[PDB]
Parts: structure tokens; sequence; C-alpha cells
């Protein structure tokens, strides 16, 4: 399922190619959405069977919990190694703004054939690695779009990318195994605290060979070269439709709730 | 006078009888396939003649669009060509002006229109841009007329009439006009200004647009807004490099016939005005 979710075609070799090949096409194929956390719905269990039955079965995105949880199982079964991370947003944040929560969580990977390991991040939203890089201090990395570059000061990580010109920090991590446990309790709090970017609004995103989208609210944002596109949505009718149809997302598994209408507070927010 | 040339230019072929149906099919064709532009004025070049042969020459033959003299000039004498009585009037372009700016400029050319057939008179107006009348409405102060995209209106005090349309809810007057005829030298003049005056909006920036069955685009410099049912884009290019590769390819003008005048390079100082 998950393989035919992506649109990839059997069972791939655990190897540095794959891991391309797979980061690509999971970019295109499972958005980045809120939605549960915006209806009231915590992101509380990030097993297996949790994962998959959402993010696959049923057709829905999830954001970083879920996906790096999903992809984290995928590549174990195909016979990567790989640790869950943790890491604290820093993105667009004032300098001597206070320290961020824990609130991300992305792979780091071992590759049978190569010999250190591998970020892998899927679960970012819109400005998401799309491709899987070394996990090394210094070198500017190339993705399938932007530059991305890893710093590191001491045990902290960070994770900086060019984004049409600058250099920003998007966030930060140590390289510390996480129980799942761990990830629970962080994804427990950004799908359920009051002030979590993901409680207060719709966040749905995606990337393609050639644009990143993001939504927020009624706003869709898209990011490719030459230009930015901004467009403004009339009504939560317009943003359903965009949910459903260009995003691809199926709102089967929400019937009876009133989706149309939360997303109609929400809308500016 | 090449009438099968401005008709295949716009999408049409045939002879069509000079009556309602007629007005609504020319106009909402000449909408999609003939874009406003004023890149001559913004290269130095001036819109001095009004003539069919000059207004054909570019319009027709050279796969370019133009402002609003050129736009109703042309469209004014296919009318008559078809068979429609025809009026040129000018007016006074008062959108989002303050309630107490001073008086504009006479810098807008319509078209009063008889139709063999219907009684009175219907206002055309395929020359204001990306905002322009997608049907002919009949040139009668008080109702609310439906278009092919939202509600217009004329009222009347004394013998200036108010076009407004009726944008995303809002009623926001467009221009005032009066139905005196105006000949073709009174129109050539205020081209004149329009096209030549520093202080101009014609020369000082960019200006594109286009109007099709699902969509307003109009283009400002960098920023091209898309304005659809139930949603607006705003486009927003990087440079002059994107901004004609829209002009060329989305709008399908053809610049090779602005060659050796440095497009980009003018494009590239009015990007912000
Ligand atoms: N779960 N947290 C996330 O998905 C996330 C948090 C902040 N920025 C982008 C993504
Ligand atoms: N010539 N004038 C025009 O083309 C025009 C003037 C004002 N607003 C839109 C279009």
């Amino acid at each position: 399922g998950y393989l035919t979710r992506i649109g990839l075609d059997g069972r791939p070799r655990p190897d540095l190619g794959t891991l391309h090949a797979i980061v690509a096409a999971h970019n295109r194929s499972i958005p980045f959405e809120n939605l549960d956390p915006l209806l009231g719905i915590p992101v509380a269990d990030l097993s297996a069977e949790a994962l998959f039955a959402k993010l696959v079965d049923r057709r829905r995105g999830g954001y970083c919990y879920e996906h790096n949880g999903l992809l984290g199982y995928v590549l174990e079964e195909l016979g990567f190694e790989v640790e869950r991370l943790s890491g604290r947003v820093v993105w667009m944040r004032a300098d001597d703004a206070p320290l961020p929560a824990q609130t991300h969580n992305v792979l780091s990977v071992a590759v049978p054939g190569a010999d250190g390991r591998y970020l892998v991040d899927v679960g970012f939203g819109g400005q998401t690695l799309t491709s899987p890089i070394r996990l090394e201090a210094g070198p500017v990395q190339q993705t399938r779009h932007e530059p991305y570059r890893l710093t590191r000061h001491g045990d902290d990580h960070t994770l900086a990318a060019q984004v049409r010109g600058e250099w920003q920090p998007l966030y930060t991590f140590t390289t510390e195994p996480r129980p799942r446990i761990d990830l629970e309790v962080g994804s427990w709090y950004v799908s359920t605290h009051p002030g979590s970017h993901f409680v207060t609004g719709l966040t749905v995103a995606v990337v393609t060979d050639d644009a990143r989208y993001n939504l927020r609210g009624r706003n869709l944002a898209v990011h490719r070269s030459g230009a930015t596109e901004h467009i403004r949505f009339d009504s939560a009718a317009q943003v359903l439709d965009a949910i459903v149809n260009r995003f691809g997302i199926d709102l089967g598994d929400l019937a009876g709730r009133d989706v149309q209408a939360r997303v109609a507070e929400v809308l500016d927010t």
C-alpha cells in the first residue's frame, strides 16, 4: 500500500538511490496537513499500525511525526537502519526569542553500501527537504530544489536552506535517538496545545519537482522560479475544494464532523 | 477594410448578421483575443494615429494589443463595416479617485452602438483593461445589468453618465462620460496626451490585460492579478525577464515587432510603478 501510495512499483533495495527515489515520491504524493488537530483530534498514536492506517489506507496526509514516523517504519522494513531524532524549529524566529519546544521529528538513516548517516526529513511541510542529505557539518549540499547546509555547535546541529537568495535556519536537532513514547509526548503537545500553530489554523503543503505549495487558511502560496504566487480563496468552500482536489486529501474518515464550518473559522488565522 | 482578418484575429469566422447576438459574440471574442497593453507608450512610441489603417495594421496584422483608443477604435470600425451604427464617446476615468480629487482629463473612449432589431443604444467598451465590460449593455441609466462576469450599472447626473461595476460585492464607479459623439481628431488629441504626457499612467508603467470566460487578467509592472470565481491570484514576478516571458507566452503579444528598442531594459525600470 505504501509503495503504491507513493507511485513506486515493487520492493526496492536498501541503498542510497532508493532513499532519493522514496523521498521524491513521498514528497509529491503524501501532503502535509493538520486537519485532525484543527478539528480537535489529537495525533497521539505514532505506531506503525496507526500511521499506515491513516496516511496510506485512508489517503490522508499528516504532519512531521506522522510523515517521518511512517517513512521511518517503511525504511526499516526495507533494510535501512533508522534512528528517530527530535528538534526545535527556529525558522524566521527573532534572535533572542525563547528556546522553542522540541516539536519536529526527523530521521537519521544508515544505508548498507554507504559509510555515514543521512538526514531524512519529509515532514517539515512546504520547505521540507526533497532529498536525503549527508549528516555532515560543513558542505553545501544540493537537493532536488534549493541548496541546504548543516552546521554544528557542540552536539547541536542546525539545518539551513538557501531560500530565494538568503540563508535561512530551519531547525536544530541532536543525534540522540528518541523512543517512540518521547515522540508521542511531543506530538500530543503539537496537536493539542492551544497556542500550537497546528491547533489555531489550517496548514496543508506538498512539494512537486517544480514548486512548493503551502496553504495557510484561505491563503495558498506557491513558490517556483521567477515568481511567487499567492492565491486567496473567497470562502471555506473553495478551501475544501482545494484540500480535496488540488491536494488530494480524502475527507471520508471525517464524515460527521463539520469540516467546512471549522475551516471557515480559521480562514484568517 | 480587412473584416475577415479581424474576425480571424478574434477566433471567429464567416460573416455574421448585424444583430444583438452578434454584438455579444464579437465583444466576448475580442475580450479573449486582443490584449490590453501599453508597450508603445512605455517605450516612448506615441499612439497618435487612430485611422482604421493604423489600428488594423497594429492590432490585427502584427498581433499586438493596445489601449482604449486602439481597442474601441478598431471595434468601432469593425462594427460599422458589419452594419451597426456607431458613435465614439469620450470619458473621464474616476476608478478609485478620492471624492475631492480634481476633475480627470478625458482619457477614455467607448462606443455607443445602435443595433438593427433592438431599441435604444448599447454601451460597448473592450478597451478599459482588466475591468473592461464583457458584454454590451443598454445605454440606459438606472438598472443593474448582468454581463458575462459582474453586474454593471449606468447612472446619470446632468449630461454625465457614470459606469460602475459590482466588483466582489462592492459597487465601484469606473468612469463618467457624455453621449456627445467625438470626431476622430478629438480622440487623437486625447490619445496623444495619454501616450506622451510624463504623468500618464500609461507612460510611467506597464499595464497588460486580457479577459476570458473564466478570468480577468491584469498585469501592472511585476504584479499579475487574476480574478476568477471564488478566488484571486497574485503572481509577483522576480524581474523583467519573467515579465517579458508572461507578455510573450501568456498574453501572446509579439515583441519581434519592437526589435531594437530593448523592451527588457525599460520594463526593468517600471516593475514597481
Ligand atoms: N509536527 N511538527 C511539524 O510538523 C512542524 C513544526 C514546525 N514547522 C514545520 C513542521
Ligand atoms: N486610453 N486609455 C485607456 O486605455 C484607459 C484609461 C484608464 N483606465 C483604463 C484604460
